[PDB]
């Protein structure tokens, strides 16, 4: 079980929800299930102070938060804003849409000096950066993936929050890969199948993640389709 | 091995709130079983199994036990639900004394003997008034004792507490007698001993960890 593992902290993807009441249902899961940090998800959705009460009631801290590369564009005073307002998360890029997917090595390349840029706007106001791939940014150009290629080209205020389960599907080993990012690791993401209760080759990954850095395993549960 | 599965018991529908919503919230949580309360078993069922998520529990009033028992057991095989659990007693239906609660105890057990003959199984929720004591016996002792062991206890360890009786302590007095342990979501994070707790209902043998929605 990935919960029972005790290589890093274990950390819970949160969806937050307007209502502050339907949000302390999920604090107290992670409270049996032993689980004190969350990654959250539209944390907008819920009024800061709101959801600041119930986190420091349930004492579960915000280890990171998904931010959309459009609010990164448009207006990032207000993200640096908005996440200050409950604490210290990182900023976290959670996914491309295929509009903004670069097409070639250059384009991949000029995504990554773009968030690098952002990455030394956030650490001025005291906010830490991180990556989570999927699968698109598993393409190769002349043997690189996408991925190598903007975090390269970021430099180290952004760190990778690696998907994993993605790079062994495309075909490259997760514990060597964790390897080339070595101190540019911020957590290992992968999907929980196992009910929740209290309290791939998992056993070189884990040690791999530790190694390079990473602080946290945040673990995701999903909706069937 | 030392965990108790959680389920979620569910709520009624205030506001715009939505039943799927209610479901989606336990997928992302990744709550795989739910106690129901009280919309047809035609509808629930539907809504159940898109969702994965299977009942586990119950909640089915005094009355009803009382009035039409063989349509309590048609409609809750009908769900699937394996568990009728008695939620709560309302104040004219307490007993008032010792003998009251063994009787209680004893026709609970009758409901219990027929439920099992019908392949199903039963368990008794307390709230606060079940933990007043006789002679050094609290009610909800009397009235399990009485019952006999086809009756459970899903035991509600914040009462429990509350009236001065350790949780981890009482669980061992319902060794083998116990179906879940219940507790709502607006405590703060450590009154209760969850150190001690979960391991003595580990031993009991619950099931579940039922948590309940404030
Ligand atoms: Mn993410
Ligand atoms: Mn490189
Ligand atoms: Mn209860």
């Amino acid at each position: 079980k990935l919960d029972d593992s005790k290589t890093l902290p274990i950390a819970a993807q949160m969806y937050t929800l307007r209502n502050a009441g339907t949000l302390e249902e999920q604090l107290a899961i992670l409270n049996r299930a032993g689980v004190s940090a969350v990654e959250t998800v539209d944390m907008q959705k819920v009024s800061a102070s709101e959801l600041n009460a119930l986190l420091e009631k349930h004492k579960i801290k915000v280890i990171s938060s998904h931010v959309p590369i459009d609010k990164l564009r448009g207006n990032l005073d207000e993200v640096i804003t908005e996440q200050k307002a409950v604490g210290n998360p990182v900023v976290t890029v959670p996914f491309l849409k295929p509009e903004d997917r670069p097409k070639d090595a250059a384009g991949w390349t000029a995504f990554g000096k773009e968030l690098g840029g952002y990455a030394d706007k956030l650490s001025a106001a005291g906010l830490s950066m991180a990556y989570h791939n999927h699968d698109f940014e598993m393409v190769k150009f002349d043997g690189k993936t996408a991925l190598e290629l903007l975090l390269d080209a970021a430099g180290p205020k952004l760190q990778s929050e690696l998907d994993v389960a993605w790079v062994a599907r495309s075909g490259n080993d997760p514990a060597e890969f964790l390897g080339t990012l070595n101190g540019r690791v911020f957590a290992i993401h992968a999907k929980d199948d196992a009910p929740a209760g209290t309290a791939l080759d998992w056993k070189t990954i884990l040690p791999a993640a530790k190694h390079a850095g990473a602080q946290w395993f945040i673990l995701e549960h999903d909706l069937p389709l």
